[PDB]
């Protein structure tokens, strides 16, 4: 399926992995020479190749992972690339699982992990999705990313009461209102050499957006690095709030914006590293005793399936294989943990 010039340029691109002796990429672990040959004259029903998969690693070797998704079917025809990825990346997905279907759980069972404000700054509970019917960024024309924001932006826009807000497109957006965005950290900018070289900025900003409720609790960017990322915040530690907050907020905008989903792996999203439930809840949070030690802080957080970003953003490491419920559990339970060790000791 692939143009022979597609071609060519993939034959280069292996052989910059190859070579690329100290390159610690996943891209460059499963792209063997046999997954290679029979994957890249390959090319999806709306036009995709493994150049469209695999090009932001070879362009950036340093890349952790080094493959994004162009379409949803990218993920089924270039699955001999993908999957092994995708297993190697989350760890305890295993080959035979498949990835429970969507649950919230109990969002009321959720506590505040710091109520006396002695660690936690703030918290937040992230989401992304892809609307049915659009494929990701490279795939994506200037009309579609147009419509989608459109749709996204009615949708947001009927938002009411704790949820009502603004939608600002960045599209002609002033200096004034990029700076008081920047204020509230609500701005997003044109992505980095990572997403340059997946073509995931075309047409930047054309169909790019933010929107934000009153109460500065809730946001929505739109086509950042997926169609939407949907994002739940406050001051303090109550990831109850939060993520009931969240929920509300997601299964609201489902009613007219469906979403992309699938039997194994979850919603599908532009970066293989967000599959799954996409959640990532964290706190921003100051432990000055646990950390002093950074290799140790780090032990202790893995210990407890957390990750680390003298304040640090602290989430669940899992997406794929646990529910939301579960993914958003496993941050509680081990920022109490983690809040514990600091107090002790």
């Amino acid at each position: 399926g692939a143009d022979a010039a597609v071609i060519e340029k993939l034959e280069a691109g292996f052989k910059k992995l190859e070579a690329a002796t100290d390159c610690k990429s996943l891209l460059k672990k499963y792209l063997t020479k046999e997954v290679f040959d029979k994957l890249k004259d390959k090319k999806t029903s709306l036009g995709a190749t493994l150049l469209d998969v695999i090009q932001s690693g070879v362009e950036n070797l340093d890349s952790g992972v080094g493959i994004y998704a162009p379409d949803a079917e990218a993920y089924t025809l270039f699955a001999p690339l993908f999957d092994p990825i995708i297993e190697d990346y989350h760890v305890g997905f295993k080959q035979t699982d498949k990835h429970p279907n969507k649950d919230f759980g109990d969002v009321n069972s959720f506590v505040n992990v710091d109520p006396e404000g002695k660690f936690v700054i703030s918290t937040r509970v992230r989401c992304g999705r892809s609307m049915q019917g659009y494929p990701f960024n490279p795939m994506l024309t200037e009309s579609q990313y147009k419509e989608m924001e459109a749709k996204v932006s009615s949708t947001l826009s009927s938002l009411e009461g704790e949820l009502k807000g603004t939608y600002y497109p960045l599209t002609g957006m002033s200096k004034e209102v990029q700076q008081k965005l920047i204020d509230d950290h609500f701005l997003f900018k044109e992505g980095d050499r990572f997403l340059q070289a997946a073509n995931a900025m075309r047409y930047w900003p054309a169909g790019r957006g933010i929107y934000h409720n009153d109460n500065k609790t809730f946001l929505v960017w739109v086509n950042e690095e997926d169609h939407l990322r949907i994002i739940s915040m406050q001051m303090g530690g109550d990831l109850g709030q939060v993520f009931r907050r969240l929920t509300s907020a997601v299964n609201e905008i489902e009613k007219r914006i469906p979403f992309s989903h699938h039997d194994r792996l979850g919603f599908l999203t532009f970066c293989p590293t967000n599959l799954g439930t996409t959640v990532r809840a964290s706190v921003h949070i100051i432990l000055p005793k646990l950390a002093a030690n950074r290799a140790k802080l780090e032990e202790v957080a893995g210990k407890y399936n957390l990750q680390v970003a003298g304040i640090y953003d602290i989430s669940n490491k899992r997406r794929m294989g646990l529910t939301e419920f579960q993914a958003v559990k496993e941050m509680q339970d081990g920022i109490l943990e983690l809040i514990k060790i600091e107090k002790e000791m």
